[PDB]
């Protein structure tokens, strides 16, 4: 099993508690550490933080202490739109100097290999056209990667991808059966399925679907993610199941209707450390002072309101339900949205440190002996 988790390289500008440093960083924690993000300059791989060369050797600093760990760079993300990626795989003179980057970028610093999150090819902005050169793309790196593993004789760097659950984005972007020849693993963003985006409450991240959800919200939950990328061509053994260390919030329209599906006029009231209305860190909801707390029946989740705020989030129950079916669909492992956003350093939830990440690495029996 791996237990895939991402590092951000904003969550040093929190305050306070929240605040992820360094010294938070827990080399026995996952197997798989993945640095968010790289971004790119002329088509080139490039650093997006003033100091994240810093933080690149704290990440060879773990890996001396823990000889097993294995690291990957992560470029793109949400925030950085698709136009660089579009412009990079516009043709194959492009790609190409940005394939010799990410080796030589990651040679350099010692990483493991290299995750692709565009965010995403063939939407947000991002031409039909790109479907077809994101597969190119894949093939590329991971055809050069095996020939610089025969001629370097160095451990061949791995090729991993973050990739959409719904299936709007997957078909505008994704021959899955095509890329899944070349990547090494497929970290499945089954998450961010509702949001205060829609003006009704719904679940994060909920396992199935409720009752009440018919047509395409029927298949807006993880089993369906799941199961619809293994059935397009994903081995089960490359498919990662993500798991949000957060929840999404909405601001209910009267706080007498707080139903799953209930009227929301908008983002929930931002929280007091991660200061992006709509989302909260687990750290944030798991002892919220004077709200009610229940459980979804059908989609195995958690929601929780006080007043007229409501947040559908994760638990160590959810989380461990989650691992059971994974482990049941026979999967690869479990990938982790973010080390920070669980209570990394125990000082909210009064459950220790990383109670969310340690509850995946229990559940798959990876706690070191």
């Amino acid at each position: 099993a791996k237990l895939v988790c991402y590092f951000t390289n904003w969550a040093q500008y929190r305050q306070g508690e929240a605040r992820f440093l360094p010294k938070d960083l827990d080399p026995s924690l996952c197997t798989h550490l993945i640095y968010a993000f790289a971004g790119m300059t002329n088509h080139q791989l490039s650093t997006t933080e003033w100091n994240d060369e810093t933080l690149y050797q704290e990440f060879n600093g773990l890996k001396k202490m823990n000889p097993k760990l294995k690291t990957l760079l992560a470029i793109g993300g949400w925030n950085f739109g698709t136009q660089k990626f579009t412009d990079m795989v516009a043709t194959a003179n492009n790609r190409q100097t940005f394939v010799n980057s990410a080796i030589r970028f990651l040679r350099k610093y010692s990483f493991d290999g290299l995750d692709l999150d565009w965010e995403y090819p063939g939407s947000q902005g991002s031409p039909a056209v790109d479907k077809e050169r994101f597969t190119t793309l894949v093939q590329d790196l991971a055809n050069a990667f095996q020939q610089e593993a025969q001629t370097s004789g160095k451990e061949r760097l791995l090729l991993s991808a973050a990739v959409p659950a719904g299936q709007t984005y997957v078909d505008a972007g994704y021959e899955v059966d095509k890329i899944a020849q070349n990547l090494d693993f497929v970290n499945l963003m089954a998450y961010d399925f509702h949001g205060s985006w829609e003006k009704v409450t719904g679940h994060n991240s909920p396992l199935y679907k409720r009752q009440e959800e018919s047509g395409a919200a029927a298949s807006l939950n993880v089993d369906a993610a799941v199961q619809q990328w293994l059935q397009k061509g994903t081995p089960a053994s490359k498919l990662i199941l993500g798991m949000p260390t957060y929840g999404r919030s909405f601001t209910l329209a009267s706080s007498s209707d707080t139903r799953v599906g209930a009227p929301a006029t908008g983002s929930g009231t931002p929280g007091p450390f991660t200061k992006e209305g709509g989302m909260l860190a687990y750290y944030e909801v798991c002892s919220w002072k004077g709200a009610t707390k229940q459980r979804i029946q059908d989609q195995k989740v958690p929601y929780i309101f006080r007043d007229n705020q409501w947040v559908g989030f994760d638990d160590v129950e959810s989380f461990k339900t989650k691992v059971s079916y994974l482990k049941q669909k026979g999967l690869g492992g479990a990938m982790v949205w973010a080390l920070d956003l669980d209570d990394f350093a125990g000082f909210s939830c009064n459950q220790g440190r990383y109670p969310l990440i340690q509850t995946l690495r229990q559940e798959l029996s990876l706690v070191p002996r």
